[PDB]
This record gives C-alpha cells, sequence and structure tokens, in this order.
C-alpha cells in the first residue's frame, strides 16, 4: 500500500532542499524514464545567488585516481528562465511553496548503466565504476567554485531494463574421452532474459557414449566484467553454483534441468564483482548485462558485464572435465498525496 513517496535531502545549511519522484531511472533501451525534480530554495540566502542543478554521468577508478564524465547537463531551476512541466512536479511545487521550483533532465540511452566494480579490500585502489550524480546548488554563475554547505548532491542510479522479447538455442559440445564414440553434450537455458531474483533453469542434455562415466554436474551462472577505460582488465567470477553429484552411466542418455538464482545477497564478500550500486545499499544488486548497441563505443561504457551459464561434467577418464557455457541477459525488473523519505544515498 502506501501513496506517493517523494525522496528528499536537503544541502548542509538545509537552505536548499531537493526533491525527486524516485532513486533508480529505467533505461527501456530506447528512452530513459525522465529526470523530473522540485527544489526548494531560500530567497533570504540566496541574494542573487541562482539555483541551478546538473545531471553527471561519469566513469571514476580509485576511491581520486581517474575520472571522466560521459554525460552532463545544466539548468537554472530559478530564477526559472520552457519545458511542459511533470505531474508530480506540479503536485509537488503547490503543496510546498511558492519558493519551489521544477527542474528536468532526460538521459541519453546510450549512456552506461549505473555499475560500480567491488574490488579489494586489498586491491582497493582498483575499484571503480560509472555513476549518476544530481547536484543542485547556489551559485551565481554555473562556472562559479561550488560550496560543500549550500550545494546538496544525490547519487541517483541509471537501471537497464529489457522487455521478455517472446529460441533461445542450445549449446553443444561432443568430446572424446579414449573412446570410439563422443560424449555429446548440449545444454539450453529456459528465457533469454531473467530479471534480477528471476531463477534460471538449464536443461542439461547428456548423451554419453562413452564407456566411461560422469562423476558429477556443476552448473554455474558465471558474471564476466570487463573494464574498459583507464585500466583494461578482465573480471570472471561465479555468482551461483549447484553441485550435484549426478552420474550419466556408459551407453546411456541423461537429461535434468538445473536451477540456479544468482543473488548479490551470497557473494557479499567477492573479489572483483560487478555491482550496480555501492555494496553499502541494501538495494544493490549484480549489475546487469550492458547493451551493446550494434555501433556503440564501448570504451565509453567503462565497464561491460555479462552473464554466462556453465554447464560442466567430471568425468572419470581420476577426473577430467567437458562442459559448454550458455549467454544470457540479466536485467533489472520492470517498474495518494506524498510521504516524505530521506534520499539517503
Amino acid at each position: 500500500d502506501k501513496g506517493t513517496r517523494v525522496f528528499k535531502k536537503a544541502s548542509p545549511n538545509g537552505k536548499l532542499t531537493v526533491y525527486l519522484g524516485k532513486r533508480d531511472f529505467v533505461d527501456h533501451i530506447d528512452l530513459v524514464e525522465p529526470v523530473d525534480g522540485v527544489v526548494l530554495v531560500d530567497p533570504e540566502y540566496l541574494k542573487e545567488r541562482r539555483v541551478y542543478v546538473t545531471l553527471t554521468c561519469a566513469f571514476r577508478y580509485g576511491r581520486l585516481t581517474f575520472r571522466k564524465d560521459l554525460f552532463v547537463a545544466n539548468v537554472q531551476s530559478f530564477p526559472p528562465a520552457k519545458k511542459p512541466l511533470t505531474r508530480l512536479q506540479e503536485r509537488l511545487i503547490k503543496k510546498l511553496g511558492e519558493h519551489a521550483y521544477p527542474f528536468t533532465f532526460e538521459i541519453p540511452p546510450n549512456l552506461p548503466c549505473s555499475v560500480t566494480l567491488q574490488p579489494g579490500p586489498e586491491d582497493t585502489g582498483k575499484a571503480c565504476g560509472v555513476d549518476y550524480e544530481v547536484k543542485a546548488f547556489c551559485a551565481e554563475n554555473l562556472e562559479e567554485k561550488i560550496h560543500k554547505r549550500n550545494s546538496v548532491r544525490l547519487v541517483i542510479r541509471k537501471v537497464q531494463y529489457a522487455p521478455e522479447r517472446p529460441q533461445p538455442t542450445a549449446e553443444t559440445t561432443r568430446q572424446f574421452l579414449m573412446s570410439d564414440k563422443p560424449l555429446h553434450l548440449e545444454a539450453s537455458l529456459d528465457k533469454e532474459i531473467y530479471y534480477h531474483g528471476e531463477p534460471i533453469s538449464v536443461n542439461v542434455h547428456v548423451t554419453n557414449n562413452t564407456n566411461k562415466t560422469v562423476k558429477k554436474i556443476k552448473i554455474s551462472v558465471r558474471q564476466y566484467a570487463d573494464i574498459c577505460l583507464f585500466n583494461t582488465a578482465q573480471y570472471k567470477c561465479p555468482v551461483a553454483m549447484e553441485e550435484a553429484d549426478d552420474t550419466v552411466a556408459p551407453s546411456s542418455t541423461f537429461c535434468k534441468v538445473y536451477t540456479l538464482t544468482p543473488f548479490l545477497a551470497n557473494n557479499r564478500e567477492k573479489r572483483g564483482l560487478a555491482l550496480d550500486g555501492k555494496l553499502k545499499h541494501e538495494d544493490t544488486n549484480l549489475a546487469s548485462s550492458t547493451l551493446l548497441r550494434e555501433g556503440a563505443n564501448r570504451e565509453i561504457l567503462g565497464i561491460i558485464v555479462s552473464y554466462k551459464v556453465k554447464v560442466k561434467l567430471v568425468v572419470s577418464r581420476a577426473s577430467s572435465d567437458v562442459a559448454v557455457e550458455l549467454p544470457f541477459t540479466l536485467m533489472h525488473p520492470k517498474p495518494d498525496d506524498i510521504v516524505f523519505e530521506d534520499f539517503a544515498r
């Protein structure tokens, strides 16, 4: 239940506040939910000093050791210098004061989504990510040097969403182990797109024509993360794992459907892992697979996350391994009065 929640976060001196409809904004491949906000000022404090809002999207790396704005947009909510104005904006600006003015941002569809790479605590400096910060300040011109005091910043996320477009084709392998015939293996995934929490199922089909036998099958979801800026580097990492002692006898056919569901919740103390937020905030999940809009500069994306499901067989040969991986997309789930909460982030 409930009715419409608004997030607020006022600058230190409190003589400036900012209200947003939400903390995360969904990217729909072609269109990104707009950033519609309100900003409570105070004519007193603001003599001839105006109030601007900025939406910056920048890749960082360090703790700083490197930054890079992939995108920046500014507005001067006040003094109100077109725009048709949001539904919530109005509704809000009214029940707020005469000293409330709106600000609106549209985020370019091809921007990298919010993602941060948790590393360390040893390699603490090799940590990075792509963040979105909405900043509202009291300056005379948006070229001036900012004051922590009379300025507030909100770290909002761009989350990637992809509607289920209802193969996905299976993957195959066939090997020989001092055998006359192969150990033809092949699995496939149910959906082609899975959301966070949504559970993956892999149909494993084994046609062992070998005289050898499979001692066990290990199913896992691996998160491959690639850093593309400031420090090229590869990150493999299992985030799901089912080790079943199911066996496949000689000249026999196996076939079973395993089910894995990758939760950050488990892997909370992993080496290099891609999250879609800070490991602190209990709304952070494993970064979503990044969209590779055919013909797009990947460097500009900072981190390229992708997931695959690996099905490994442990034949006796004592111990030999046969397997195949299955690619798949991991997306972010699809979406009275007021009720104020602290942005807190």
